[PDB]
């Protein structure tokens, strides 16, 4: 079959925490990057809604060295 490393890979996601006003590290809502081949990168796929406070839904995008791409739904808790 055709199996690009979006196939091959299952990144697992994670809360992440931030203060508001503070765009959090994408990297931190994948739960198992040493799962990942080196260099996978990480992305948010939308703006995150960090001007106030709330549970924020996201999604990281995960970036394979074959440039193919894996999305990871997380929670963003924003807090004062
Ligand atoms: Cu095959
Ligand atoms: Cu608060
Ligand atoms: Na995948």
């Amino acid at each position: 079959s055709v199996t690009t490393d979006a196939d091959k890979y299952t990144p697992e996601g994670q809360d992440v925490s931030t203060k508001t006003g503070v765009v959090p590290n994408p990297a931190e809502g994948i739960k198992n990057k040493s799962d990942l081949p080196d260099g996978t990168k990480y992305t948010w796929k939308d703006t995150p809604d960090i001007s106030t406070e709330g549970n924020k839904p996201a999604v990281v995008v995960v970036t394979y060295p074959d440039g193919s791409k894996d999305e990871v739904p997380v929670t963003i808790h924003v807090t004062n």
